[PDB]
């Protein structure tokens, strides 16, 4: 049909609550997880990582309100919307960094490589860098969807097709090398650094969440990329496509036979400052651009973060044998990335009258509203989120909260 | 029990008061104390680095028992008097600057920014000298409640059944700040004399240290607002160089993330890497001090209300973390030969803490008592004086006596005279 | 007694002049002084460098004496006359750039940013050919007094050799070194060796003003406006060679053996770098409206003097000068002589307000605590020691503000 | 005398005319021209010379205006007021690279040279480097004056410096990070600074002197952004004139013995290029200069004066002498050129002059020239861009560009 603005049929109150998770914290491993020696020993915890939280908000229907005479339940029906929102970040700000052991880098191609190339059979390098820097935050009552690039279906060169995925908790944003599936667009396995080369790096698909019609997925977005190039080298093995010959005049003797011209770079994310955060300030959604402005719908809201700014891995380091003199083959070294975050929302109470053009709307949208209002197996089983039960949250007493008292000077309340 | 603002039980005066801390200079050495090779527990020389706290512990005079000219604007049969912090200026001498940090055997293998070719050679020891400069940190927080810090220690495991691998397992701890304590420096905010066994992954003013991040979130949650009035914070860092350790990997890498290798390639290389920070440059744009704040309005419940008559003022400034290089002669020569000269390093920290204070009184009512109560007992124990030792003795501070130091005559000092514009009066 | 703004027992007149310094140049070396190698205690060429601090004693001519056309708009019998500076402009010529010291025997060991295996090679003279750029500093005082400068020196000798430091105040002459990013301190006195810093500041003392003490001083005199832009990262990551006068501690480190047995030298030093110089950035060559000093001292410039202190770095461009010995076909080393020379150019210029002063009762025993010196010279030299760039303008007073870019800028300014 | 704003005895009038030079263009080699082995085939076009532009303007009083009746030719004479200016510049953004193929370059003092220093007889380096950063602009109805540094009257071997003021000329080099000095005098050994300045004199303009002459003519107003920071550091071969003090350092021994040349220089580097950091392409309008001349053009001419090194892109042309299926050196040979386009747009406002008795009085004082030409070329030896707008003056303002943007700007 034709979509209208929330504000036409979902009414607002003066009921505000404030809701917090507290303290949220990931212990793991930055590049890789840990597998039991028989379900996950050590998890893969990376600044890298998309932050998809689910957080559940308690219906309203059935809260234990103090006063119920706000709205009639024979013909209407509650729903939370979501007003302010502070996303909470621990930990210093710092850069880690990424590498692989075994990384296919030929040679350094920045100031020049004479001819003639020496191509063994393995001239895999141990090489490490820092990734692009990346802040983003996606609000919405539909989980994020992101975009990357994979094998499609057909030189021998790989098909490239554009895949949507729904972005799940975990999932690795990009780097610098790009928004694509490495495990099936790069075989050797050692093209990008081991945190991302059995991995997909997505992108969030910003223009197909903001033309989608009811608006689900942002309410509103916030975004901060940078990165650029640190260092020049080039890939070892086939070349699959060569140099054509209009482009070059052949060489001779030392250098007959043509230098790979694989070129790939490094990315460096430059520096992480507090000015650019944009994180540990709120934020009011005071209007919306989509048709749907902050409505709640299943009171469920998907809150999506990335934070490359507070990428710091600790180095742990144990000694199995004392002595008196420093031995290498004593000590054993460890790798560690933490993250802490602290959801802070302010609702506002919504009710919705339930005419009969109201109901047809409602259930073109989406006819779930109407069921579990009790009215005319969670599709979202299948996906890894980061589970934020609120149901005991809720508070009323909204200048006992930070959010809650600057939620109070800023609508002047 | 339902926290209100102190703007509702703490009636303001028009009584103002001044008081400077004049110079404060600490001068020492920048990555050691130096201990006394006899008695008692005394310091050659203290450890004064750029990347430690200051924790100002700020004594302020009992308004109750000072000597005011007029004392006929209260009752004291029914009201008590406490001074509310409304001005402050943190100064700071000495010349912009950068420090430099490092480690004579630093767990430094190979450089793997351009990559490092197969094979290595990793020997019994392999440590290099090298050096850095930190993160650069610039902080201030203001309360009558020491700050609260967070960092990573060694906790406990889960022994049953068998050990999954020695890797230490990680707690999330929570600490009160101490002056003198190191602030993080680009290695994160961790203890590293348990976590580090070879004390030669970090430089060594923090490999047998603890690193500290304040824990901003919890201090800001906490429901009265004792800790932070206002705070200010400006970090700013990037990666200068990328290296990898020697020793044993703790944790291999997966089959399934790489091609097995052979020959050169057949021993794997360390992935066990770490950057080196830089705090990039200073400038005098970004200096967060030798500025006033007034504290109008504070986030917290708490107005800038210097319960017991202390405020706690904290500070990192790392802007201003230069070492001076001091070399003396042992032996005059007209040839210069290595051995005729000692190197020394030492550090200097140069604060001028300003504040100005409004007195303010507090009727005790039936419903304030009951109200105090709860929040602090303390504050009413140190009002009563009949009918009808130190909780923070434990923890350093850097002790501020401002007893003697109040002033009443606001234009005569220049954080004074400033707050005479900003109010208009 | 109890300090009271300027603005409380002087008055205000609408009488303005205007006085310019016109072109002023120094010429000279910028790492050393050459003094005259026979019969005389003289210089040839002077210490010139973009590091120095221009500490300017600006000569003003007495208004009681001035030759007014008019002398009717004060009575001298019960009043004084006085300049306030109510704006001011700091020309500077030349075009910005960054000069270079260095030291051709710097105590440099290893570079130790990557990384120095073991073992350490530490021979009978390792000192290296060495050279940096400065921590660039832009800085601007004004007052009736002269400023006020803090350093660290030897201290009292009172279980080491390390010298002990005691933070020294002195007035900031014309001439002394600006800090370079190895702090404020003496380095003649602090570093024996003469190769820990590089030549031009290594038997200098390099001083940082003490703002704290001239803002807190009660009248505020030094102090009637100031301005400062510093900046600077490290460069590189050296450490030194010699003994090691204080060890690292037993605690803080597991012993090595064989090739790490003698550990080495933790004795670190940065090399500066004041990054770019911008046009955006630069302090000079706009006016300053000195309307509200911050001290009680609101312009008013006793002694019919001013001292203008400024720093600016962003000129320190040394140049390159080759001559010629013998004119050879050929290119040869030994044909040619290389010399080094930096340049500062400066153009002071002021807008004063003339002031008059009742003396009453009330009025002269506060002065006298201030300053007696200003009630006797009215009717109604302690700084001789010191060495100041003299600026003569009793003769370059004009009323005649729209004549010059200052008073025309002045004039738009004010309204007038 | 005692000068007065030209606002004072100047009248303004309601007309308006625009006039653009279009394209302008040069095209040259950066480093030095090329002269014929018998004139000029290749001029030196560089990236870091001064353009001085000498914009000739049609005489108002001999112009041939539709009606002449706004004003009294026996007692009244005209006069052009630049009320608007826009620097056009094409050509992308972009850095050159100057250097010099024999400099004068030793060693690289950054991490330290370690002892003993090896001077042979001549260990000049093939040394190349980016320059400082400048744009900057001047208009004025007199040409810029500019300062740079030459060797003074001898009165021990250092040559005496003296400061002096000349005229800008286009094709003047500006300062590149080594100062505004005469590099052909003050460095003999030809070696010390690249190619392009090492036989030229670079000048800075002396803002100083132009803002302070009474009149004003030179300075209606001006921009100028300058950057720069030190890429390298090195030192120089050959004998320093001028040793290290004793007192300053400890005497060395053995490899030590012979001190190393403390005769450092840095190589510059102007940064980054950016498009906000642009001061050209956009329009600047004249309503109050700061000199008392309010940009009224006398003698019918005005001098617009730039310099702009964020487009010093070099092009490198090679062409083919000898056919061959694989690559040989000998083949091609490898050139160099520079071009700059330009294009000076202005808004002009037509003025009168009464000359009474006062006025005419002033007028002689100030400038004898005036009157003498009104009825009522001591430039000849310098060198500027040549630009005719006597044929290019129009009356419909709103058919350019910078003529629409003038008509937003006064609400015309």
């Amino acid at each position: 049909s034709k979509v209208v603005s929330t504000d036409e049929y979902v009414s607002r109150t003066s009921i505000y609550y404030y809701a917090g998770s507290s303290r949220l914290l990931a212990v793991g491993h930055p590049y890789f997880s840990i597998k039991n020696p028989t379900k996950l020993l050590v998890p893969k915890v990376s600044g890298l990582q998309y932050r998809v939280f689910r957080v559940r908000l308690p219906d309203p229907n059935k809260f234990g309100f103090p006063d119920t005479s706000f709205y009639n339940p024979d013909t209407q029906r509650l729903v939370w919307a979501c007003v302010g929102l502070e996303i909470g970040r621990g930990q210093p700000l710092g850069v880690g960094i990424s590498g692989h052991p075994l990384l296919n880098k030929f040679d350094d191609t920045e100031t020049g490589n004479k001819y003639p190339g020496q191509p063994g059979a393995d001239n895999r390098e141990c090489l490490s860098m820092d990734y692009k820097q990346t802040q983003l935050c996606l609000l919405g009552c539909k989980p994020p969807t992101g975009e990357h690039w994979g094998k499609g279906v057909a030189n021998d060169c790989p098909p490239l097709e554009l895949i949507n995925t729904i972005i799940e908790d975990g999932d690795m944003v990009d780097t610098g090398f790009g928004c694509m599936d490495f495990k099936t667009l790069q075989a050797n396995k050692s093209d990008v650094p081991i945190d991302i080369c059995g991995s997909t790096c997505k992108y969030p698909d910003y223009l197909k969440m903001t033309s989608e019609p009811y608006g689900d997925s942002l309410f509103f977005f916030l975004r901060r990329e940078q990165m650029f190039v640190r260092h020049f080298f080039n890939r070892a093995g086939k070349l699959g496509e060569a140099v054509p010959d209009d482009l070059y005049i052949k060489g001779s003797g030392t250098t007959a036979s043509i230098q790979s011209s694989a070129f790939f770079p490094t990315p460096s994310g430059s520096m992480v400052t507090s000015e650019s955060q944009l994180f540990n300030k709120p934020y009011w959604l005071q209007r919306a651009q989509g048709h749907n402005n902050g409505i709640c719908w299943g009171n469920q809201v998907f809150v999506t973060v990335v934070d490359t700014t507070r990428s710091t891995n600790m180095t742990l380091c144990t000694q199995v044998t004392s002595d008196s003199t420093y031995k290498n083959e004593n000590f054993k070294e460890y790798i560690r990335h933490v993250e802490e975050y602290d959801l802070q929302f302010v609702f506002q109470l919504c009710k919705v009258t339930l005419t009969a053009e109201v109901m047809t709307y409602i259930h073109a949208m989406n006819p779930d509203i109407l069921e579990d209002w009790q009215f005319g197996e969670d599709p979202l089983g299948k996906y890894t989120f980061w589970e934020v039960d609120l149901k005991e949250k809720f508070s009323a007493d909204l200048d006992q909260f930070p959010l809650g008292r600057k939620f109070l000077l800023q609508a002047g309340l």
